[PDB]
């Protein structure tokens, strides 16, 4: 038995798979989602936690397993969301700052003047935008009330939503974070395997409240035998994204996925050595074992399934699933492109003045229309990516495999497929996330080794491209047209 | 009893006026509007006869009024829109093409290219663009059978629609109309008021097929008794908006007018001689009083209503009236723009080439925000053609003449008033384009002279500016920058 915890944007996660891969029971809980003002997010570190544990009691129930039975656990949170919290307590100091917060921006932009965005993006292999926890954090630590001084001495610990697991789960015990977790961290080299103390002063937040760096498979403690019913051993932290990597089994260099949540976010497998792209792609780890690390080049997309959300929150569709019946009653769009960038624009573009832009709108636009348009924006989206990734160094995608929300969607993915000219597999484990977490569980608990997950991944499916090469690049030149007017729209 | 026909875009209204312009009786009835292709509009020349038949009708039983009863008849048209009809069977031989159709801009830009927009320009007062009917004869005259040499013959008749009113109305007999429908067809000369061979010989158009050109006060015949029980002397003959523009009293120079309706025309009083505008305005007839011709210069804006009646088909809202408590439940729009212009853009830009564009979305932009935008929408679009009459070849506009469908939502006035910073109007008669044509009429009947009109104008309210210069000009910039973003994305 496999347990995983995945701590999602917008809801708490938990799946018991078995030790081959296979899932046994699941249970899901959203939480609030807290909006201070607009492009701000923030999330209740207490609503979290208590769906986490929620979850994790209501897969075993609803399997009927006893928790002597676990073997290990695993950890899959969102990736950037920071909180900051006090050691003795155990309480949370502030709400917490998502991923997709909209704040930070200004300093990313002093920094930036500072000379110092260089410095970073060959080190931490990301950028300066509010997207990464680094500003994050030091906002925080510099606007609650008096907050700055107190973190000068260690009486607060700080925590991606996956330290703020191990500790609720260890309740004060350990303190930690793995790489990936953390490279996804202004601060984290990702040369030297360990933060940089430059990075640390070059934004004055102190080395007094980071975790610290055990990797994926490693030792993270025992939980607390009272919140789910005995001592389980956790060998398996990751970020959620870098997990469902894992999980779609996509250990050859060269081997890529998209994950469709909230946002979307592609990675590809670039073995060894890391990727500094410099046309707009992230280089980051995708997991360490016991030690050494994967790299793989990435690409963001704050928004994707908000995209369809928002259609929602305004009434162009009742509930959330007549999104492909429309969508599905037009053959096109009749010239219209929607640029879904509510929060700015992730990659690999990464401008943040950029917002939700529709265009080519006549008397006749639909609903049908506007459905379908939503749909093909998440997928000129990652065509960007795919196009970026395809020359920052390589060699062209023959394969892009897809998990997520998203995904349940087959229009939607028969879109991407016409959209990028190239083949989409889905696998026969939806819950990718989970299953990339529990599997580098048992990985590093001896019991199953990367090559036991190779060979135990299967394909469910495969959408094929239909669409002739003519159509696809025509849509593709009126989609870039669109970005270009996207762009920039927020006075600056 | 003064009997105006209004025969609009959408539906042919009647009402029946007492000699002092005051309503008595309203009939309304609707026509199919035919959209062949995209961007094409057409209306049934015999739905839109019968129609106006059918209202004329009405009215007088409703008011319990006889023909004879009836001193004089004035019509008044949408004012674009071409029929072409057999002259021996008064049959229509093809659909009449709306002012708002555009297939004619391939010919605009090919008839631009031989250089012979500036001709037209001083001669008519307009521009090349698929709105005046003129590319519109050509059309059917390349795109048709043997219609070219079916013209030549003279057994073929031309004319807009009250042209076709006005041949029905008499059985034939009179083939007419006035100076200022007929200078919206780019075939006429609005400073010797007449027909210019010269632009016909450049468009290739036959003559044998023009209707004669008489006053606005002139004798347009008499009814069949048939018809409406007994003859009725028709001596008012208006474009539409150069009927709001009388109804609404603006006899002097320098007063102007915007009726809202499918979309919305401003209008303003140049007096005694035409003010050739290059900087994106029109010269058009106010009206032509046995000769005398007054002149004023117009602004086109294409999508007025229909901004609301496309977000009523999407289902943005629910009725063109639910717009009003749903956009004042908001302050702003949230920074979010909506240029709608579905079919490019009129005045003071004439870009075929813009679309419908949404510019500003972020996560949390509600209904009521994108209801707002659509209202601002509007009264930006008023502002850009007020900024272009004014800060030119005049002086300043005191205040804004309102009436049309619009204009009976006092949010969008209040909006529209406080962006444009001057004061806003609405009549006590909201049927202004109809009791112009009435009231025209009267003056062809001798029962009144110019002079009464202005003395009986009776005013019901007038909306203040409410807004800071500051804020003003701040949202202005963003408009601007919003257009800017919808220009051009069809391609050329």
């Amino acid at each position: 038995f496999l347990l995983a915890l995945d701590q999602g944007t917008t809801s708490s996660r938990a799946i018991l798979f078995t030790l081959e891969g296979r899932p046994v029971a699941v249970a899901k809980r959203e939480f609030r989602q807290l909006y201070p003002k607009p492009g701000w997010v923030e999330h209740d570190p207490l609503e979290i936690w208590e769906t986490t544990l929620w979850a994790a009691r209501e897969v075993l129930r609803r399997a009927g397993a006893e928790a002597g039975e676990v073997l290990a656990l695993g950890i899959t949170n969102q990736r950037e969301t920071t909180l900051l919290w006090d050691r003795k307590t155990g309480k949370p100091l502030h709400n917490a700052i998502v991923w997709q917060d909209r704040r930070t921006t200004p300093l990313c932009e002093a920094l930036r003047a500072k000379g110092l965005e260089p410095l970073f993006r060959e080190r931490t292999g990301l950028l300066f935008d509010p997207y990464f926890s680094g500003t994050k954090l030091v906002w925080l630590l510099e606007n609650v009330p008096g907050l700055k001084a107190r973190a000068e001495g260690g009486g607060v610990a700080f925590g991606t939503v996956d330290t703020w697991l191990i500790w609720n789960l260890t309740g004060g015990k350990v303190h930690a974070t793995d790489p990936t977790n953390a490279s996804r961290t202004l601060l984290f080299n990702l040369h030297t395997l360990a933060w940089d103390p430059e990075l640390l002063e070059a934004l004055g937040i102190p080395a007094a409240l980071l975790p610290e760096v055990r990797p994926s498979d490693g030792d993270f403690g025992e939980t607390l035998p009272e919140l789910l019913g005995a001592p389980v051993p956790i060998r398996g932290v990751l970020g959620d994204q870098q997990a469902a990597l894992f999980g779609q089994a996509a250990l050859g260099g060269g081997e890529g996925k998209c994950t469709y949540g909230t946002g979307a976010f592609l990675l590809l497998n670039t073995g060894k050595r890391p990727v500094l792209s410099e046309k707009g792609l992230l280089a980051t780890v995708a997991w360490s074992l016991g030690g050494r690390a994967t790299y793989a080049l990435e690409g963001s997309l704050f928004v994707a399934g908000a995209a369809v959300g928002w259609l929602k929150e305004v009434g162009l569709i009742r509930e959330s699933a007549e999104v492909e019946a429309l969508a599905a009653s037009v053959e096109d769009t009749g010239d219209v492109y929607f640029v879904p960038a509510f929060t700015g624009l992730g990659a690999p573009y990464w401008d943040p003045y950029a917002r939700g832009t529709l265009l080519g709108l006549t008397r006749g636009t639909s609903r049908a229309h506007l459905a379908r348009a939503a749909l093909e924006g998440v997928a000129f989206q990652v065509r960007d990516v795919v196009l970026a990734m395809e020359e920052e160094a390589g060699v062209r995608l023959k394969v892009l495999k897809a998990d997520g929300g998203m995904a349940q969607n087959r229009l939607f993915l028969k879109i991407q497929a016409d959209l990028l000219g190239v083949p989409v597999a889905v696998p026969e484990v939806t819950e990718t996330t989970a299953l990339g977490a529990a599997l580098m569980a048992g990985v590093g608990a001896g019991a199953l080794s990367p090559e036991d997950v190779a060979g135990r991944f299967r394909e469910a499916e495969r959408f094929l491209p239909t669409m002739p090469e003519g159509r696809r690049e025509a849509l593709y030149r009126r989609w870039r047209e669109a970005v270009e007017r996207a762009k920039g729209w927020a006075r600056e």
